[PDB]
């Protein structure tokens, strides 16, 4: 079973019209980056070249943006959460984001309470940001949420309520509690009448894309492809929005990867500008985790969680697929392809990570 | 992570008597090392400290001898093969091996590493090698031997029958049989191989003393018994059989090696296939900040046992039985790297021989 077939169903984007989004362009991302540069400990996350994997896979370059090095968060999500939380305080205290002093903000009345529902990473970023800026945070999590993730939030001095409901009901509970107690809801999803905060979050995320382009230009390379994991659409939307502003929608083959098991602002950009959509099996992410965590040849090693590794896992699944030739043609992958991948999270759930990479959970063999 | 139960059948060695070996001690291992040190490109293979894994598993130290770095061969076996072959040439040319620099032909059967070592030695010393491999042998391993200028014949038979054909042809053409196993009337060469292997153990002791540590345990993969007995023979001569908790690991022969094991081993483990698979994955994607080691199926089974014990529901008792605790300094030998690249990546990437289903 070196030759294996995992579900990697490719669909051309029927909604594609190449209309770019001026709200999520270079300029707004560069403003978000200038905020992040002020936080003590800021450093662009590594853009790691998987040369030996690229040679194996039959492409020119594989570049993995390692968002596990994003401060101490082990995930990218603070880029949006902290930026939006900063913009909210600048509104309330009549400050300009361009000239924000954290020290001045600290000695400005009553502490604000930030409320959000999370599966893990987003809420941790809200809790982190509320801990930095001296504010309250109350994070809600649905049932079956990993205790390590509940613990990582509590370690940031914030409350974390595990409910007996799913995500959607827990969002409604967060909204109901926030309306009854006067809290500021900070969700990475948008809906009717809630669009300001999610907009900032998406602009925030584009920081990683702004970094990645600088890093690629430093390398003297031009990306032909990018794989973006879908999640709720915010990261993919924001990052794609930025990348098409830089490269043009026609010169960038963007693949949006949706694992088997949303934000309308992000999805508008994805409908307009995404090249292809892949619907993929659970075991694809798992495969990507292993390839990243035990690299090929002399490639550098990357610790990538379930949500983080799926982009890369698709490339691996294609390479070992019986129909490799036709799949590479469909995705226009070839000896000249320079493929940007984003590893959005590290081993945020250590138990699951080591089950995948050591015990062999979600193995190729079904 | 998850709780699971792989086969790790531990039995105490009831044959234990603590009698050391006159054949496989420090003095022979040091003569073997002095020969190896003379070979162009020699360098003691690394002894890697997996401190963060040791902390996770609840021991003081896990030290892995990484024989994937043994020259360019991705395995340890040349230490025996090359030495024995050098000892054979010094007899034929009446030379002294202690100070050394018609064409013989060496014939052997192999699953991979031993034959490659033999083939390497023949190429280095301007001699001939004819290597026989059984049906189903990995083509990469065949190529590795062919690229050393040797003949590599892949039979349509199993190992035992391929050994017979090696014996038949060797007698026919007057070739010198170089096997890592011993049988009646065939002891001189296997003995040299076992002594040559001890080099790695001599290195490991030098490296541990450089760290200022003393091993409480050693886990040795059983194989044909040549490595285990040769290495254990050296280790018990250094530390005494009493103060060394040796564990011989047999995944699912050699009387010379097995006598030392019967004498000096503390315990034998019979383990499941997936145990070696687990070790390959743990070594190849390390914990915390530990160094990464590339270890093949035969390489990683010692470490795999440690990982299987740690995750077992009966973790506490298994540790008691193996006398593993927060003070345990555990030596593990990674006998080979990724000698079969296809099989390696199937284990580490595809999750072949997964813990569960």
């Amino acid at each position: 079973m070196s030759v294996f077939s995992l579900k990697i169903d490719i669909a051309d984007n029927k909604f594609f019209n190449g209309e770019t989004s001026p709200l999520f362009s270079q300029s707004q991302a560069k403003l978000a980056r200038q905020f992040h540069q002020k936080i003590a400990g800021y450093r662009p996350t590594p853009l790691c070249a998987l040369d030996d994997l690229a040679n194996l896979f039959g492409v020119k370059k594989i570049l993995v943006k390692d968002e596990s090095k994003r401060f101490g968060l082990n995930a990218f999500k603070m880029l949006g959460g902290a930026y939006a939380i900063a913009q909210l305080l600048c509104e309330k205290y009549h400050l300009d984001i361009e000239t924000l002093s954290f020290e001045h903000l600290k000695n400005a009345g009553e502490k604000m309470t930030f409320a959000t529902t999370t599966d893990g990473n987003h809420g941790r970023g809200v809790a982190w940001a509320a801990q930095q800026l001296g504010q309250n945070a109350v994070i809600y999590m649905p049932k079956g949420s990993a205790q390590e993730r509940v613990d990582a939030i509590l370690n940031l001095g914030a409350e974390c309520i595990v409910t007996d409901m799913n995500y959607d009901d827990t969002v409604r509970l967060t909204m109901q509690h926030a309306q009854q107690h006067g809290w500021e809801v900070v969700q990475d999803t948008a809906w009717e009448g809630y669009t300001k905060i999610p907009t900032w979050i998406m602009q925030g995320y584009a920081t990683l894309a702004d970094e990645a382009v600088e890093q690629m230009r430093e390398m003297g390379v031009t990306p032909t492809h990018v794989l973006l994991q879908a999640g709720v659409g915010a990261m993919a939307g924001g990052v794609l929005g930025y990348l098409v502003d830089v490269y043009s929608p026609q010169n960038l083959h963007s693949i949006i990867v949706e694992p088997d098991k949303p934000n309308p602002l992000g999805w508008e950009i994805l409908r307009n500008c995404a090249t292809q959509f892949i619907s993929c099996q659970d075991s694809v992410a798992a495969l990507g985790m292993r390839v990243l965590g035990n690299p090929y040849g002399n490639d550098p090693r990357i610790i990538s969680g379930e949500s983080g590794a799926v982009g890369l896992g698709v490339l691996a699944a294609v390479h070992y697929h019986p129909q490799r030739q036709s799949l590479m043609e469909k995705l226009a992958l070839n000896k000249d392809a320079v493929v940007l991948v984003i590893s959005t999270e590290g081993d945020t759930d250590v138990k699951h990570y080591r089950e995948v990479v050591w015990e062999g959970k979600h193995a190729v063999a079904p």
